[PDB]
């Protein structure tokens, strides 16, 4: 047990897909800051939390699965929800944690400390750090910006450096103060631009499946990844002012290294997809949905790779990846964009064990 | 019991917030088209079936909660699902109604007959028939267009009577055949556009709420109805191009006399809104929604209705309510809108019992 000899707390990031709970060890620094941090167990479960009936024997089984075969027990929890419990009023948030308190307050294994919703906002903080921490860019003051985005399936965060700015909401800019270094970030979280949320939007768009694919209305998918992205651009810009929001702060802001995480990975990790040293263009994403997905035949493509659940949204995925980030953030095509490999089970949790605080 | 003398179905209406079960008796005329149709039992459940987690347990307690007390069981069943089982691909769904058959199966009463989802277009026939039912003008040809609109969780129908056009998807068009009469009407379901759906690409619009209301990513709430509802047409038009798609063809094919059901009827029926008849304005309902909710501070507010589960939407429902009618369907705003009152229970489902066929 690593836990007699190193801190270890639990974190779990309830995500609008699945919770993943993570128990991680490390040590701390002179000022008490934690290094040498390592993932020691990890279990993941779906669905999404704030998807399932906030009743008892629901939330009961739910929390049962996620946690009761840690080969670690005492040890405190922090249970975070996103942007899944976002979508919901106080009230019915109210039912699942009032729930998830009693479930604790009714076991031994577990020491919870806070259960709660996080804002995006925070979340965004969160994916900055643990991306950071991971390229061990915290401890020492560095000579380029580092980007970070988080591609997840209700919001998509944002977050980069930028010197405080009294004309920018309080909301959107974070002074971090770690290992010595003070470090100004903005933020920015976008709810219903997640992945899921934001396909309820283009099932019946031919243009965003494969050719012949069954959409739910009874016509036929034709797809065509430059046509299913400008109808994804229209929700990022007529709708969200994504454009508006972000390019200007970009164009002052520039960003040298963009890296990313959340369903991305899992799409450019994928057997249609191919890309090498775990990083993509945006380019190359939208010309191989187009190629791979779009233009093929469904049934023939569908024959070919039957192990992929989500083979049927590629079209539309890799269409939506581009319009976000070309016409939403305004990224060059041609811009590398380093994704996390999916195995290294990275989420902003890591972020939570460096700061503690919330907004 | 009814159903020792006339002929008994269960339709049960698998909606995304929630499923109905009604049990109908019914006589028929001397085509065996049924006529005097009676709800003898309705029993409604939330959440959305398409919402649950799709594994035995659960589908077990959700089935029996909504028909084990059913006071007439050996009768015909029809378990129609629609847009929230469309918003999941054909191999998620199919978990549902394996387990759905499998505990039908496992009892020896009910007599299933079909188990499935049907689509928007279908669905628009049926609120058609549902509505026209009610209003006996079935039966003889009218001289007057009855419009009719659902405006329901996850998508939204209209559907209206027009003559065939060739040019018009045959998807977009049915041809009925009802006590003799030959009816061409105009189908559109509009995926996503549901008041669900809708809402979860606004929660962090302050023109969609009322003064200091919490938004998720830490915003105060600044309601202006007008305002709000200039974003929902950003959704409606920019996106979904509803304008393109039906105002040319209301143009040509004026209706008469428009009718609504699903969650307009809701809201027009609460303590908030006040409405005589049973009947709207698009104006009347703006304006009362930018005076009576989004223009108050929401502690005010809340305190004052403490009842209603949707009082903190209802800036954002009434702005989209006439995004969708004025600015989508291009509904002049001072045309009255009839809406059902919720008190009968009326759903699509008396469409199926006159209309048995799908696409
Ligand atoms: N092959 C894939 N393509 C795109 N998104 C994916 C894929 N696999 C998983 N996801 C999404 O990736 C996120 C993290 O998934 P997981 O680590 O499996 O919980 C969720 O939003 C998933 O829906
Ligand atoms: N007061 C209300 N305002 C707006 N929508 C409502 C209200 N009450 C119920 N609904 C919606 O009306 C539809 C039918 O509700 P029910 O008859 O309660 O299943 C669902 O989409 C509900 O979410
Ligand atoms: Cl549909
Ligand atoms: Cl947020
Ligand atoms: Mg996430
Ligand atoms: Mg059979
Ligand atoms: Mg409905």
């Amino acid at each position: 047990n690593p836990c007699e000899k190193h801190s270890c707390i639990a974190v779990i990031d309830a995500g609008s897909t699945g919770s993943r709970l993570h128990i991680y060890s490390y040590d701390t620094d002179d000022t008490n800051t934690p290094i040498h941090i390592e993932e020691i167990w990890n279990k993941k479960i779906k669905p999404g939390f704030a998807s399932i009936q906030p009743n008892s024997v629901t939330i009961d089984a739910y929390l049962t699965m996620l946690l009761a075969d840690a080969p670690i027990h005492n040890i405190p929890v922090y249970f975070y929800a996103t942007a899944g419990m976002r979508l919901l009023p106080q009230s019915q948030q109210k039912k699942y944690y009032d729930e998830l308190d009693y479930w604790f307050r009714q076991q031994s294994q577990w020491q919870l400390v806070e259960a709660k919703t996080i804002t995006g906002n925070d979340e965004a903080l969160f994916d900055w750090l643990a991306v950071n921490y991971k390229l061990d860019t915290l401890k020492s003051v560095q000579n380029k910006s580092v980007g970070v985005m988080d591609m997840g399936g209700a919001s998509v965060q944002i977050v980069f450096p930028m010197p405080k700015n009294a004309e920018i909401s309080k909301h959107n800019q974070v002074e971090l103060n770690i290992y010595g270094q003070n470090i100004n970030l903005y933020v920015h979280s976008f709810l219903g631009l997640g992945q899921t949320e934001m396909s309820h939007q283009f099932l019946n768009s031919p243009s965003c499946f494969a050719n012949d694919y069954p959409l739910p209305d009874g016509e036929s998918g034709q797809g065509n990844a430059p046509s299913c992205k400008e109808e994804v651009t229209s929700l990022m810009n007529s709708v969200h002012k994504v454009n508006q929001q972000i390019q200007p702060l970009l164009a002052l802001n520039p960003v040298n290294e963009w890296y990313s995480i959340g369903g991305i990975s899992n799409l450019a990790s994928s057997q249609l997809f191919h890309f090498e040293n775990s990083e993509l263009t945006n380019q190359s994403l939208l010309q191989q949905g187009d190629n791979q997905i779009c233009h093929q035949q469904w049934d023939i493509l569908n024959g070919q790779y039957p192990d992929d659940e989500y083979l049927y949204q590629y079209c539309l995925l890799s269409s939506y990846y581009y319009a976000l980030m070309v016409d939403g953030y305004g990224i060059n095509p041609n811009q590398t964009i380093h994704y996390i490999p999916p195995e290294q089970n990275l989420d902003w949790t890591i972020g939570v064990v460096l700061h503690r605080a919330l907004e």
